[PDB]
């Protein structure tokens, strides 16, 4: 299937620049746990609809497995499985002691209830609970699952455990009254700031009042622009969603945008700036870019017109690899995707950690262990683009496989 296929050739294309055996190859392409169970649940009308769960531990060679829950009508075992792929990569390029997993439910959470969407967390918990758990599998937030439901999981998962051991631990996202961690919704953009600064690092060049240019301009977005400000003193030169988008080269403020986003339901006219289209943005000369919205918006019709030293893909494969190529003979640095938003990632670690701990950091804390942790993967991923003369993006799938190889190799799951 396509998603599957797709991330196997991926594995194959970093394998190809690094010291990796078959049969861990062969190892790798085969998940290690897939866990396909019905969920029933009794709707409000009294009637039982039963729905398809997938729980899909690709490995957990380097720890527990670490992965998101998709409530999506789309939903299928092989996007589940390639997702559980991309987690252990994404766990394993900032050396969490993580696994990768990927949980679903083939399911249209528009129309269910909160009493239907309260029903279906904690069935698909009591379907999964034999192939989860603190030390084992760690679900954790995605697309159209809030924090909410991870509640309610939680308390499901304690229910059936009977408070046993660390009930907290076995999921994350949780609420920050009951086992929540400070910087869940800002964690993905911080950590794009942590790699930004890094990639500034690495090129020599200081980020003191340069541009910084952001296309799709979610929560992710919108956070990362706001913390760039704050921190980096960089100055935010346009803002767009996938409706429209801004453009004011003396200076911008996301808060304000935020604003008039909310007041007037898109983010186009804001005052004192330009309405603009997206796809000039993407081509706009900036110092900092970063894509944030739906996939692959810059491709090979427009990969060369791209002249940001540092191009930050915040979201998901922003970016087609032969664009990716095309901007490596550019002289443009790429922070690759699972690498720029594995901050969203870390933070979750950092909940799982508070959570088996029974000690809870501060926001401060939090944060600097995330850039902690950031910089010493972006450093890695950067030395390997250095040493081994191959991309950015091939340089963290280099180094994420060799973990994970090094994992299994040291646990004697491949003898080679
Ligand atoms: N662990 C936690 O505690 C926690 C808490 C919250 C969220 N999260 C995670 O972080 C993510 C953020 O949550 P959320 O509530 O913001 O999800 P959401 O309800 O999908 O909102 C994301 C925002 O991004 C915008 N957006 C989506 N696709 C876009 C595109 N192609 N172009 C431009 N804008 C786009 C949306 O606005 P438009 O539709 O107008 O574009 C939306 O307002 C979630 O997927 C969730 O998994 C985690």
């Amino acid at each position: 299937i396509d998603p599957f296929e797709m991330a196997v050739k991926q594995l194959e294309r970093a394998a190809q620049y690094m010291d990796i055996s078959e049969e861990a190859l062969e190892w790798l392409k085969k998940p290690m746990r897939i866990v396909e169970v019905s969920v029933p649940i009794e709707m409000d009308d009294g009637s039982v609809k039963v729905f398809t769960g997938f729980r899909v531990q690709h490995n957990w060679a380097r720890g527990p497995t670490k992965g998101g829950i998709r409530w999506h009508p789309a939903e299928t075992l092989s996007t589940v499985k390639a997702l559980a792929t991309w987690m252990t990569w994404k766990v394993a390029v900032v050396d969490l002691p993580y696994g990768g997993g990927k949980g679903g439910i083939i399911v249209n959470p528009k129309e269910l209830s909160e009493r239907e969407q309260e029903r279906l967390a904690r069935a698909y918990i009591r379907a999964v609970y034999d192939v989860i758990g603190p030390w084992t599998d760690i679900p954790a937030p995605d697309v159209y699952t809030n924090p909410k439901i991870m509640g309610w999981m939680m308390d499901e998962y304690e229910t059936i455990m009977r408070r046993k051991g660390p009930a907290f631990g076995v999921i994350t996202g949780k609420p920050l009254s009951i086992g929540g961690s400070l910087g869940r919704g800002t964690a993905t953009a911080q950590g794009a700031i942590f790699t930004i600064r890094e990639a500034a690092k690495a090129l020599g060049i200081d980020l003191k009042g340069k541009k910084i240019a952001v296309q799709g301009y979610g929560n992710a977005g919108y956070y990362t622009a706001k913390l760039a400000k704050e921190q980096l003193g960089m100055t935010v030169v346009a803002v767009s969603d996938s409706r429209g988008g801004i453009y004011n080269p003396d200076g911008l403020d996301p808060d304000e945008v935020l604003k008039w986003k909310r007041e007037h339901g898109s983010v186009k006219d804001f005052p004192g700036a330009t309405n603009i289209t997206n796809e000039e943005l993407l081509e706009l000369e900036v110092d900092v870019l970063a894509p944030a919205a739906i996939e692959e918006v810059i491709t090979e019709k427009n990969a060369d017109n791209i002249k940001a030293k540092i191009v930050a893909e915040v979201a998901n494969g922003p970016v087609t690899p032969e664009a990716d190529d095309i901007l490596r003979e550019k002289g443009i640095l790429q922070i690759p995707d699972f690498l720029c938003n594995a901050g969203g990632v870390t933070v979750s670690y950092f909940e799982w950690v508070q959570n088996i701990n029974g000690y809870y950091w501060t926001e401060e804390e939090v944060r600097e262990k995330l850039d902690k942790k950031m910089t010493k993967a972006f450093w890695e991923v950067y030395n390997t683009h250095k040493d081994k003369n191959i991309h950015m993006r091939d340089a963290a799938y280099v180094v994420a496989v060799s973990r994970v190889y090094q994992a299994m190799k040291d646990r004697g799951w491949v003898k080679k």
